[PDB]
């Protein structure tokens, strides 16, 4: 996607759907890449704070990741445990956001994608765009959640 | 669910032999998610019985080993529909097949049809058949699936798709 206005993706988001290239990365509620985005907050430094949930050590834990802008407008660099690049595939700011995360050292084995939406409702158009994008990427696991799970901690 | 194969009739003799679980999908994530999830089963062989029933050799990951089991799917008065004695799955529905390449089937609890629904795409050889996967996806479009899994040929050739 050509260009991102960070100010315009601020606020609450819900992880409506996920997909990954390796099954074991989303294989469990405690799988390494099973993360639920909650809020995107621009920082005074111009970076993007990501508030998300992850099942860790037997509890739903909050994690804070900083996405720094790069020379490519849709690509960010995150200091995270298992991923280091986030690519925003598509967004309308107002309804949905499609992104992918990967570890640049192992791009194929680490690729995961998510469909984020602004409200805890099944956005069929967002899921259609997400599936169309996934058609061209080597995904072997796909997960989708219902609004009740979307309103629960760690779904 | 529409058992499309019911109209065409099912010839058990022509489904005999080796099969590979290329893809699976389920309405409830927790039933198919983990490697030891209850409905994460891998069909190995179909063997018609003298009674017209269908013996099924399958693999299942349990307690850090995988295990093999033989189950008997019993014929019914409706073609492509079978009864299986399992803890919480009791009906197998053969959605589609061409006998020579792919076989789309589903398993469900008739008592709890939607929360228990799982479906699989079986193929004759350990290769990715994207036509089979496309028929599988078209069938899944009308089912309330929330998890989908597909495997690569090496996993197809491995015990328990390890
Ligand atoms: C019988 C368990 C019910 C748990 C419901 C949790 C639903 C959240 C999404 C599925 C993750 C769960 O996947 S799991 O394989 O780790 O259980
Ligand atoms: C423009 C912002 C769009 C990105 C929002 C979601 C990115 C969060 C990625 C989590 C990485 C998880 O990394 S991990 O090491 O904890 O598994
Ligand atoms: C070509 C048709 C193949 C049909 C295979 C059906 C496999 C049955 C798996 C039941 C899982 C067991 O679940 S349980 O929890 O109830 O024991």
């Amino acid at each position: 996607m050509k260009g991102l206005d960070i100010q315009k993706v601020a606020g609450t988001w819900y992880s409506l759907a996920m997909a990954a290239s390796d099954i074991s990365l989303l294989d469990a509620q405690s799988a390494p890449l099973r993360v639920y985005v909650e809020e995107l907050k621009p920082t005074p430094e111009g970076d993007l704070e990501i508030l998300l949930q992850k099942w860790e050590n037997g509890e739903c834990a909050q994690k804070k990741i900083i996405a720094e802008k790069t020379k490519i407008p849709a690509v960010f660099k995150i200091d995270a445990l298992n991923e280091n690049k986030v690519l925003v595939l598509d967004t309308d700011y107002k309804k949905y956001l499609l992104f992918c995360m990967e570890n640049s050292a192992e791009p194929e084995q680490s690729l995961a994608c998510q469909c984020l939406v602004r409200t805890p409702e099944v956005d069929d158009e967002a899921l259609e765009k997400f599936d169309k994008a996934l058609k061209a990427l080597p995904m072997h696991i796909r997960l989708s959640f219902n609004p009740t799970q979307l309103e629960e901690q760690c779904h």
